[PDB]
């Protein structure tokens, strides 16, 4: 069954968006282990004007001078009640935290894994780094057959990395 690309502003659409490379790596030691101007332009591109959600540890991998990351609602989950994110709101679950009518959930790998059950939409880059999968990293969810996907061609990257991105949906 069909969705609508347009949002009721009564509803709660939740989407996720993450860059990963091939092994599924999304995050190592605190960062993400790549940098490509599209992938960033792209993310931007798509979460302007709406809400972002992160957890803790993504909020601590942004730059203090950066974050809260502008022209977007920056809201941050953690469980620790004396965690405090200067110019953002922090909440202690998704359920507070989806309450705009449009949310992107913008990392890491536990609040994807925690809001994919909500989510009808995953924006992906796919960068073709070898990069294999250690103990520790956080990873991409993998999306089950209720998801259809739409498989952008590979394309180049201005880094010199090749990269695709995909667009999943479901009702
Ligand atoms: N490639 C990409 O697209 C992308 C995007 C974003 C981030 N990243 C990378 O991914 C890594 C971070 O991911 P991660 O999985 O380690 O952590 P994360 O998902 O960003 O944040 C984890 C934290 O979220 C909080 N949290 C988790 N579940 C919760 C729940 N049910 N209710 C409330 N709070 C909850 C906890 O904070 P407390 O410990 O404070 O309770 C937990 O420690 C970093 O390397 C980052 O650079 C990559
Ligand atoms: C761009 C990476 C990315 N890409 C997709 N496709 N989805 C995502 N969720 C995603 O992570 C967004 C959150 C992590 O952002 C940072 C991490 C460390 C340092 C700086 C930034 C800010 C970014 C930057 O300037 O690199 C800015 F562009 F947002």
């Amino acid at each position: 069954h069909h969705s609508s690309g347009l949002v009721p502003r009564g509803s709660h659409m939740v989407g996720l968006i993450w860059a990963q490379a091939t092994s599924g790596v999304i995050g190592r030691g605190g960062d993400i282990p790549w940098r490509l101007p599209e992938d960033q332009a792209h993310f931007r591109e798509i979460t302007m004007g709406h809400t972002i959600v992160m957890g803790r540890r993504t909020w601590d991998s942004l730059p203090a001078k950066v974050r809260p990351l502008p022209g977007r609602r920056n809201v941050v989950l953690s469980r620790q009640a004396d965690f405090m994110a200067s110019g953002a709101e922090v909440v202690g679950s998704l359920e507070e935290a989806l309450t705009s009518p449009e949310t992107w959930v913008i990392g890491g790998g536990q609040v994807y894994a925690l809001a994919l059950p909500y989510a009808t939409r995953c924006e992906v880059t796919e960068v073709d780094i070898g990069l294999p999968r250690e103990a520790g990293d956080a990873l991409a969810p993998v999306l089950d057959e209720t998801w259809r996907g739409e498989t952008g061609e590979w394309r180049f990257s201005r880094s010199g990395l090749r990269y695709r991105l995909y667009s999943y949906h479901r009702s």
